[PDB]
């Protein structure tokens, strides 16, 4: 019954230009064969939320090492997006903030999709939309 509650939008999937023109079948086949060659790493896409105004992302597919803190990773899009200091930058995971202390790897075993993909959209605002 969780007609009778709201959610927020924490239930619906998060937009993915990849997704959409990548086919599941290859994206899947990319994604087992890359975590069979590359076990200490995770394969991560990266994309703007819709309603960002933000500095783009030339590259979207990462390969991390599985040990890279969730704040590490952050710093390192800020710097790659070549965002101002004072600046504001949010990660979502199916619509959810993660921890900065949590490994990539650990978001990766936790929230993965079906493709072997960890998906991330980033905004410069605290909700996703």
């Amino acid at each position: 019954g969780p007609s009778d509650f709201e959610e927020l939008d924490l239930d619906g999937e998060m937009k993915s230009t990849y997704k959409e023109e990548h086919p599941f079948e290859k994206r899947r086949s990319e994604g087992e064969k890359i975590r069979k060659k590359y076990p200490d790493r995770v394969p991560v896409i990266v994309e703007k939320a819709p309603k960002a105004r933000i500095g783009d992302l030339d590259k979207k597919k990462y390969l991390v090492p599985s040990d890279l803190t969730v704040g590490q990773f952050y710093f390192l899009i800020r710097k790659r997006i070549h965002l101002r200091a004072e600046d504001a930058l949010f990660f979502f995971v199916n619509n959810v903030i993660p921890p900065t202390s949590a490994t990539m790897g650990q978001l990766y075993q936790e929230h993965h999709e079906e493709d072997f993909f960890l998906y991330i959209a980033y905004s410069d605002e605290s909700v996703y939309g």
